């Protein structure tokens, strides 16, 4: 099956948009950037759930507070991606999302060491690996009843590349260049 990755907290939190919910996923976005929004009159607590406006793209999104900052500012997660932001304003949910699940999931992928023992070095040449195909992977799953479930990913083009294994030889393969 295909997701889109939508962000990566590390190789063991890995958030998916699977293909199922492309269509659900438009409809959010649609709606929640085509009218006007009303803006919040209180402060919202921990885990309550909102709009915001993200300011890399200036569309809204929706939010679940992370945390309650100083000088009004709140740390939010945008629920149906995976990635986090601070905003200074919040908006109320609309009424027809409430009961909609976040539409992207949590996976993990295979456990390695390699990962463990390099984590920035394995988390920016996992981004570059994303990126060239635009996030967009294949998915089996290894194990569902896991949390997350392990999964096994490809990137969903000609090249179909093994990202497990692909990302292990991307990272030794800096390390030996630079230590032997």
């Amino acid at each position: 099956t295909k997701a889109i990755i939508t962000h990566v907290e590390n190789t063991s939190r890995i958030y998916l948009q699977f293909s199922e919910k492309d269509s659900l996923m438009d409809i959010i976005c649609e709606k929640l950037n085509g009218s006007k929004l009303q803006p919040k009159t209180e402060k919202a607590a921990v885990d309550d759930m909102c709009v915001v406006q993200f300011a890399d793209d200036l569309e809204f999104y929706r939010s679940r507070i992370l945390e309650v900052l100083e000088d009004d500012q709140y740390k939010v997660i945008l629920i149906d991606y995976g990635n986090t932001t601070v905003v200074d304003k919040l908006y109320e949910l609309p009424q027809e999302f409430t009961l909609i699940k976040p539409v992207a999931e949590i996976c993990s992928m295979e456990p390695s060491a390699i990962f463990e023992k390099n984590k920035a070095l394995t988390l920016t040449t996992f981004d570059a690996l994303l990126d060239s195909c635009k996030g967009v992977v294949a998915v089996e799953f290894v194990n569902k009843s896991a949390s997350p479930p392990v999964v096994r990913l490809t990137t969903k083009d000609k090249r179909s590349l093994k990202i497990y294994e692909h990302l292990q030889k991307l990272v030794q393969a800096e390390l030996k260049l630079i230590q032997k």
